[PDB]
């Protein structure tokens, strides 16, 4: 009985991650199949990334908004998602005169009316965001944070008066997720280009962070970052006058980042006591336990509790001080590891009489021992150390995932050692069915395909040798490109 | 031609303020009829009552959440809005194999879930927010921020172990609506109990906080906190074991704001140059215009503006220097003033000379000699008397807007004049109709309906005269009640 995780997370790795999220209190399932309750542990580590984000674009000149959840069948033959698209038939027991559909995405929606809004050089650069849910209802295997039907998310969309512009801003708004990750959920990506068969539709080109289970061996797109070019443009009559009096199309751009961050935040720092979180995104950086080995006096250990309680929140390092009498000091010493609190502070009379405490890290689990009037200074370090400590050991575990490979035969073996593969590729869009195709073909050996995907084309790209040629099709390569299980 | 608003307010109400809030840049219209695009202006408003609600109710200790958009037939049924809820039926061009509604509130949504949450008194209180959008999908006349069918709004629910403590928090919600309206809004409202004819459905009671429009006549309610007692928790199974080891029900709250709160400050403070701003709202609070009265230099103003900006904003006051060559000033200064800036500081080389620089007010448009040096102080001091200034000026049309009556024949008169009556009721639930009907029967006398509602029974009593009775029924009366047009 007890509590913890009855799955160790390098064994059964699907339910040590369901049993994670419920019994942290992050996730509650709900009765609609891909939906999920985001509890206050979840929704706080979204509002976190969510102020960092709203700063950061502010400092770019992009202004939030909100858009309408609706769409028409008017407005959505313009872009001509389909089958992801939900339809509002009726409202109580009788038909809505015209069918109105749930936003998968905003561009239908908002650039209906970017053309009022934009009709000379003067109005340039158009810059919006939106924080808001979206529903896409398909019926692959959901699962929670990763691919659920309904998410929370954050979508950027600007308007440029050429394509140097938007594309800068592209490549700003990439760094601004790579710094998502890795200051707030201590969480490393490889930036990239997707390939022609996987970017969104109608973009000219769609940059990406990707990040990587190793447990499980997958891929997971973590945030991206289109160039629409004057496509949506050419769609909407989004056309402005330049200061040569000619009429132009926009250059576009949109970027979004979900919920999803949170899930591979959990995949990357949970272990088998549980969740693991980055003091950043934790509402509780520190946990005070009192221990009373039978103590003639509760109130020594009480009254000293509180005394750290209030330097610590002195200095606005939020904290809780567990006096529950019910319960005993291994309770809850086990109740904030599966919560993830990052600092377990211990007092028992033997370290109230030395006027000393034990702090302890989630991270690896080391106690060490610390003066009254030093654990201020000595908390603020660690936590620091924590998060540093949590990303070199996730950034280590991403860089010995990657295989480079120059042939097919190499690759099968790669995938089933949980490995992405680095291999030269012609990049021609046939072929990604193709090596879809039998990948998941030679996959007779859990619950998610077996196919590789392209994943995404490295920025930063490793020397292409004189005549390499392309690991699938034998045609001249013309660049280095990720391959890989994904979710 | 120009701009501005071709209809003054206390003329044409009704286009006055559609002209405002498009003109302003507060809104756009969209293809779906009672849904609109809140554009940068408007979201602005709602982040900062946003970010102060938020950093109150977590001095009460609530939690923010995210909960489904979705609701299935059967959580649905546990409630036996009916009419307003939309159904989602069909995916892409296939049905659902079973339809699901989309929330017009989350009662049933989140307490589908609280027995799993809450079994003993060690659980409670459980105290949960939401930010989110609801869709109520009527037929009636829809205006923009004031009743609309998508609408976004702040929802929260708490369960307690007794009625005491639930009801206090009911009523330290309705003071921090009170502040929300009044500190950043500059709104006066009152506080009453909803008649058993208008108050939430499976409520105990509704209290409520109501706001006048007295160009037009018409109350709004402004923000809700209801009791629900153990009524939810009868229907939903929401017991806990308490510490003499009896099952009870939870007493629950909830209690909600929208949007419509940016509605209620632009039909208070709005005039016939548009939109007045409360600075606290205003993502600007000041703009620089400068004027070249054909001058020898622009360079000596432009640099003077500039110095000006960069003392404004030292000082954390986010101004704009409107320094674009291509408009005239005037036509600068009825930019600004149509989009709500609370001050305009005025430079040409008259006042460049002197050191000095004009102030101009948005609110009595009375403008100010001020030197240099002692800008940033006589900023800071205006910002602040134009918020009680636009306060009081409210709060004296709000109290002039009442009429005290003790008989049925006076009420038609107040109501032709435009205002509220405070009336001795006898409360009977069925007089509500018969009232409604009466009145819309003599109003044949401006799209909106002629009945009066009760809107709500004051906390601030009056004293009830020893025989005094009912002004409809003529019955012993019990309480003063204000009765009036509504939205
Ligand atoms: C939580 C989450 C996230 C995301 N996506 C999309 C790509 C993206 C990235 N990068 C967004 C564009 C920014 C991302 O995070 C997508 C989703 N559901 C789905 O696709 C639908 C679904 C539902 C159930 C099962 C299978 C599939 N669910
Ligand atoms: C913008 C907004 C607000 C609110 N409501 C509700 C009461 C409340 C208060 N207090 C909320 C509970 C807190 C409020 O503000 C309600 C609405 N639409 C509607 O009723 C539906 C509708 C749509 C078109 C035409 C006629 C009616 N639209
Ligand atoms: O869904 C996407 O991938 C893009 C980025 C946000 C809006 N549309
Ligand atoms: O809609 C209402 O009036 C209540 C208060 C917020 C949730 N339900």
């Amino acid at each position: 009985g007890a509590m913890a995780i009855t799955s160790k997370k390098i064994e059964n790795f699907s339910d040590w991650y369901t049993q994670v999220i419920v019994k942290s209190e992050l996730i509650e399932y709900y009765d609609i199949s891909g939906c999920y309750i985001l509890r206050p542990a979840a929704y706080y580590i979204w509002e976190c990334v969510q102020a960092f984000f709203n700063k950061e674009i502010k400092k770019l000149n992009v202004e939030n908004s909100y858009f309408p959840l609706f769409v028409t069948k008017n407005k959505l033959e313009k872009e001509k998602f389909s089958p992801e698209v939900a339809w509002v038939t009726k409202y109580g027991d009788s038909n809505l005169p015209e069918e109105i559909a749930i936003r998968p995405t905003s561009e239908t929606i908002m650039y209906s009316v970017f053309p009022k809004w934009i009709r000379s050089y003067r109005d340039l650069p158009l810059k919006l965001n939106q924080w808001n849910t979206v529903v896409r209802w398909e019926f692959k295997q959901p699962t929670p944070f990763i691919r659920t039907r309904e998410f929370l998310w954050q979508e950027g969309h600007t308007a440029h008066k050429n394509e140097e512009e938007a594309v800068k801003l592209v490549f700003d708004i990439l760094d601004l997720y790579r710094r998502w990750y890795e200051e707030y959920l201590a969480v490393p990506i490889i930036k990239g280009i997707k390939s022609e068969g996987e970017k969104f539709g109608g973009a000219n080109f769609t940059s990406t962070a990707e990040a990587f289970i190793s447990e499980n061996g997958r891929a997971i797109q973590a945030a991206t970052s289109h160039y629409l070019g004057t496509n949506f443009a050419k769609m909407f009559k989004i056309e402005f006058e330049d200061e040569n009096e000619v009429k132009q199309y926009v250059h576009q751009t949109s970027w979004g980042c979900t919920t999803r961050s949170i899930g591979i935040m959990i995949m990357t720092h949970g272990d088998d006591k549980g969740l693991v979180l980055p003091p950043n995104v934790s509402k509780y950086k520190v946990v005070i336990v009192p221990i009373f080995y039978k103590t003639t006096d509760e109130n020594a250990i009480h009254s000293y509790c509180k005394d750290i309680e209030k330097i610590l929140k002195n200095a606005q390092i939020n904290c809780v001080y567990d006096d529950r009498a019910s319960y005993s000091p291994g309770y809850k010493f086990n109740h904030w590891e599966l919560r993830g609190i990052p600092i377990r502070i211990e007092v028992g009379p033997k370290d109230l009489q030395n006027n000393s405490c034990v702090i302890v890290r989630r991270d690896n689990n080391e106690k060490c021992n610390v003066k009254k009037e030093s654990v201020l200074l000595e908390t603020q370090q660690m936590l620091v150390d924590i998060h540093k400590n949590l990303f070199l050991k996730a950034k280590k575990k991403l860089d010995d995932s990657i295989v480079q490979v120059t042939s097919f035969s190499e690759v099968m073996n790669a995938l089933n050692k949980k490995k992405m593969v680095l291999a030269p590729w012609c990049e021609d869009i046939a072929t990604e069915e193709e090596i879809k195709k039998e990948t998941q073909r030679l996959s007779l050996n859990t619950t998610l395909s077996g196919a590789m995907k392209p994943l995404c084309i490295p920025l930063d790209q490793p020397p292409m040798p004189p005549n390499m040629k392309c690991f699938w099709s034998g045609k001249p390569a013309k660049r280095w490109c990720l391959f890989g299980r994904s979710y």
